[PDB]
C-alpha cells in the first residue's frame, strides 16, 4: 500500500494526502503532529515509501503514478495535498494530476517546500551520519563524511552525488558490522532505509517545482537555509501563490499551534 490512513473522518469526505518521508521519532516535527491540532472531522492519509528495495528503478514519474493509482482505485475525491519540505515537490504534482483528474481541484499546501539540490542532499547526509555515530562507531562514522565531503566536492550533479553518498553510507553500515559490533540485519535495514531516503529526494528533485508550486500556499518557519527562505524575496514571491510566515524552527513547523490553527482555515 501507497497511503496510511492518520486521521479518521466521515465515510465519503473529501480526503487530505499529506506527502512526506515517514521517520516516526524523528526530530523534526511530522504530519501526525499537525494533524493532532487540526479540526476533528479532518480524514488524513500519509505517503508511504515503496517497500524498502522495492524503489530501486523508480523515477518520479513512478513515485507520483503508484500514489495517483492508489488514491484512483479508492474511488475517494481528495479536497487538499499537503507536502513537507521535498515531500512538497510529489504533493505538487500530485495536486496538477488530480486538478486533471477531478471535477474541482484540490488546495495544495507546502510546508518549508524544497527541491533537493546537491548542499541539501549533503547536509541530509551529513545529519544522518551525526545521528548514527553511535551505532555506526566512530571509525565508519569519521570515513563516510570523509568519503561525503569528497564526493560532494566531485560530483555536481544531484543524481550521481546521491548514487554516490547511498554508496558511501551502504560501505559504513558494513563497517559497524565487521568492526564496531553492528548487528547485521539492523544494519542492513539502516543501509536501506537510507537508500530509500535518497531515491525519495533525488526523485523529488526531479519533479517541474516552478510549474507545481504556481497554486500552492506555502508555509514557512524562520530557519534561514530551510524552505523558501533562501531566495531573493521576489524570486519567493514569483514560485508560489501565496507565502504565510511562522517565528518557528523548521523542526518545529508542524507542531505549532498558530500553523495549525492557519491550515484549519485553509482547507475549511
Amino acid at each position: 500500500r501507497a497511503w496510511r490512513p492518520i486521521a479518521g473522518g466521515p465515510p465519503a469526505g473529501p480526503l487530505v494526502l499529506a506527502v512526506d518521508f515517514a521517520a516516526t521519532g524523528r526530530p523534526e516535527a511530522a504530519f501526525a503532529d499537525l494533524v493532532a491540532r487540526l479540526d476533528p472531522g479532518t480524514e488524513v492519509w500519509e505517503s508511504l515509501q515503496p517497500p524498502l528495495g522495492t524503489e530501486t528503478g523508480m523515477v518520479a514519474e513512478d513515485y507520483v503514478t503508484r500514489w495517483e493509482e492508489e488514491v484512483r482505485a479508492s474511488g475517494r475525491r481528495i479536497g487538499a495535498v499537503l507536502g513537507f519540505c521535498a515531500g512538497s515537490a510529489f504533493a505538487g504534482e500530485l495536486a496538477v494530476r488530480l486538478a486533471r483528474s477531478q471535477p474541482r481541484s484540490p488546495r495544495l499546501v507546502v510546508f518549508d517546500p524544497e527541491s533537493p539540490t546537491t548542499s541539501t542532499l549533503y547536509y541530509q547526509f551529513r545529519k544522518v551520519v551525526e545521528s548514527l555515530a553511535g551505532v555506526l562507531g566512530e571509525q565508519a562514522a569519521r570515513e563516510a563524511l570523509a568519503e561525503g565531503t569528497a564526493a560532494a566536492d566531485r560530483i555536481g550533479d544531484v543524481e550521481g552525488l546521491g548514487a554516490e553518498l547511498v554508496r558511501v553510507f551502504t560501505a559504513a553500515g558494513r563497517a559497524a558490522c565487521a568492526a564496531a559490533d553492528l548487528d547485521d540485519e539492523f544494519a542492513d535495514e539502516l543501509t536501506a532505509t537510507y537508500r530509500s531516503f535518497v531515491s525519495y529526494l533525488v526523485a523529488a528533485a526531479a519533479v517541474d517545482h516552478v510549474k507545481c508550486w504556481s497554486g500552492a500556499v506555502a508555509v514557512s518557519s524562520a530557519t534561514p537555509t530551510s524552505g523558501l527562505n533562501p531566495l531573493d524575496p521576489a524570486a519567493r514571491a514569483a514560485l508560489v501563490e501565496r507565502e504565510l510566515t511562522f517565528d518557528v524552527h523548521h523542526a518545529d513547523l508542524l507542531r505549532d499551534p498558530g500553523v495549525a490553527r492557519a491550515v484549519a482555515r485553509l482547507l475549511a
